[PDB]
Parts: C-alpha cells; sequence; structure tokens
C-alpha cells in the first residue's frame, strides 16, 4: 500500500504545517502537525476542557463506530518549546492520504497547554519519530508510521515542505518526480528515538564550506534550524545590524536586509537554504525587526534540523531495518 497527502502552511511564515487525517467511522477529518520529532498521535477531543478549545476540530470517539476505549491507559507529553499535553487513548482507524491503519492508538487530549489553545489551525499532532518515545502508559503504543510499516510497498515516508506553499508527505513510496539529481543517504542513530544523523558542515551566502559535523535531528515539527552558536554566529555576523536579542528570544535583524543563504552538508551533497526560507517577519506588528530562522541551539540540548531547513530538501525517512534518512535538492 501506499498514501499521500498535501500539506499547508498554517499561516503566511510557515510557522507549521498542517495535514488532514481521517480518524474514525465515519471518518472524522482533523488536521495534525506531523511531527517526526515526537511519537505520539493525539487530537483535541470531546473530552478536551472546554476552556482549552478555541476554534479547533474535535475528535468526538462516541461517534465512531470503530473507536473503543484503550481500558486504563493514559498520556502526557511535554515539548521542547514548553507546551503540553494529556489525557486518555482510543483506538481507532486511522487513514492518511489513502493509507489506512486499523486499531491504531488515538491520544484523545483532557488538557492541553495554552500554546496548543491559541492555535485554532492545529487539531493534534501526528508523530513520526521512533516508538520507542511514545508517552502511553502502562503500555507503549506505536506510531502510525511503525503499524502502516510491513503494508507499505517500501517502509519508507517523505516529507516534501513547501516554502510559503503547500507540500507533500507521501508514505510507502519515493516519488522520483518531486527532487532534482540524486538522493544522498546518511546513518541515523536512533538511540534517542530521533531521526538523528550528523551533517558534514555548512557555508553561509557564497562562503566557502566549513567541513565540520554537526550531530542533529531531522524535526518536521520545529519551525526553525537550530545549531551550535558559532555556526549561527558567523551566519548572522553576513547580516549588516543582526545581533542576539535576549528580550527577544534570540537573533533579530533590520527587516530591510537581504538575507544570505545557508548551506548545509549531507555526505559529499550540499542543500541550499535560500535566505528569504530564514526571515520571520517583525518582531511584533509593525515592527522593524524581523526574527531570523536560523537560531542557537546552545541550551537545547540538540542540534535541531527544523522546517526551515527540510522545506529545501526532499526529505526520504527510511524506516528499513537500519533506518536512513536521504535528502535531495528540488
Amino acid at each position: 500500500s501506499t498514501g499521500s497527502a498535501t500539506t499547508t502552511p498554517i499561516d503566511s511564515l510557515d510557522d507549521a504545517y498542517i495535514t488532514p487525517v481521517q480518524i474514525g467511522t465515519p471518518a472524522q477529518t482533523l488536521n495534525l502537525d506531523f511531527d517526526t520529532g515526537s511519537s505520539d498521535l493525539w487530537v483535541f477531543s470531546s473530552e478536551t476542557t472546554a476552556s482549552e478549545v478555541d476554534g479547533q476540530t474535535i475528535y468526538t470517539p462516541s461517534k465512531s463506530t470503530t473507536a473503543k476505549l484503550l481500558s486504563g491507559a493514559t498520556w502526557s507529553i511535554s515539548y521542547g518549546d514548553g507546551s503540553s499535553s494529556s489525557g486518555d487513548v482510543y483506538t481507532d482507524t486511522v487513514s492518511v492520504g489513502g493509507l489506512t491503519v486499523t486499531g491504531q492508538a488515538v491520544e484523545s487530549a483532557k488538557k492541553v497547554s495554552s500554546s496548543f489553545t491559541e492555535d485554532s489551525t492545529i487539531d493534534g499532532l501526528l508523530g513520526l519519530a521512533f516508538s520507542t518515545l511514545n508517552t502511553v502508559s502502562p503500555t507503549q503504543q506505536k506510531t502510525f508510521f511503525d503499524n502502516a510499516k510491513a503494508s507499505l510497498d517500501s517502509p519508507v515516508f517523505t516529507a516534501d515542505l513547501g516554502y510559503h506553499a503547500p507540500g507533500t508527505y507521501n508514505f510507502g513510496f519515493i516519488d522520483t518526480t518531486a527532487y532534482t539529481g540524486s538522493i544522498t543517504y546518511t546513518a541515523v542513530s536512533t538511540k534517542q528515538g530521533f531521526w538523528e544523523w550528523t551533517s558534514t558542515g555548512y557555508a553561509v551566502g557564497s562562503g566557502t564550506f566549513k567541513s565540520t559535523s554537526i550531530d542533529g535531528i531531522a524535526d518536521t515539527g520545529t519551525t526553525l534550524l537550530y545549531l551550535p552558536a558559532t555556526v549561527v554566529s558567523a551566519y548572522w555576523a553576513q547580516v549588516s545590524g543582526a545581533k542576539s536579542s535576549s528580550s527577544v528570544g534570540g537573533y533579530v535583524f533590520p527587516c530591510s536586509a537581504t538575507l544570505p543563504s545557508f548551506t548545509f552538508g549531507v555526505g559529499s551533497a550540499r542543500i541550499v537554504i535560500p535566505g528569504d526560507y530564514i526571515d520571520f517577519g517583525p518582531i511584533s506588528t509593525g515592527s522593524s525587526s524581523c526574527f531570523g530562522g536560523i537560531q542557537s541551539s546552545a541550551g537545547i540540548g540538540i542540534n535541531i534540523f527544523g522546517d526551515v531547513a527540510l522545506k529545501a530538501a526532499f526529505v526520504v525517512f527510511n524506516g528499513a531495518t537500519t533506518p536512513t534518512l536521504g535528502f535531495a535538492s528540488k
């Protein structure tokens, strides 16, 4: 089997991407944030504290003839940005782009933190990291991909995120028309439960490439590119007037600037992030100070190849017995 679904930016800045997912019978379609940095499929629901729902579409398990309460199971997750959610668990039928999994754990939120409430466009998350990170207790549950894998034509999914435009998540096949040149594959460590890999270096604008190992994660659920402070300083030093602002929470730059590109290495290959991808717009409405899309990972504890990086590439998440990651230009 295969599946193919369009993923759409939630706003004009590509702050996140949403992908429609069918849950239950008859189908209830929710727009979920596909997140290769976590491993829980959780949704706003009829069980979510009412004051914490503000415009989201909810899953109502009582209206699904295939929903079954997973007795005694609870979940609770905290994300790298300080947000969180928790609740109980159903199994139900879940389909993405024509690919159907029966008996998928659908984690129903009883509580969500303010950032989730405040984002009316995101109805929940669909985790695509390794199932070892799944938070369901006392019996850990599998991700949608893990459940689908054996049925797929090939045990892979691909992320093709757009810049200020829709893109595509495919399951079970590699669309050879969706990228240019070749796909370069690179090793993955699953030791932390992530799609963790080592970039071979970077360049800033038209500058020379610096060969240096940068361990980090391919994370579709993180908006920005978080890299070591040395790398980030080298980038922003090429933008007149750019500075790190403790009050704002990272590097900002004059909105009048033209940003340089940023290149990262994948083996001997190179992925170029155009400068415009690194612009996240005014820090507040009407400001001439703009927020940067490349930020320091210092104090995160891990480097994160988030959407800023991934959207410059066609990315293969290869879930073979020994997983790997593939990157192509597009």
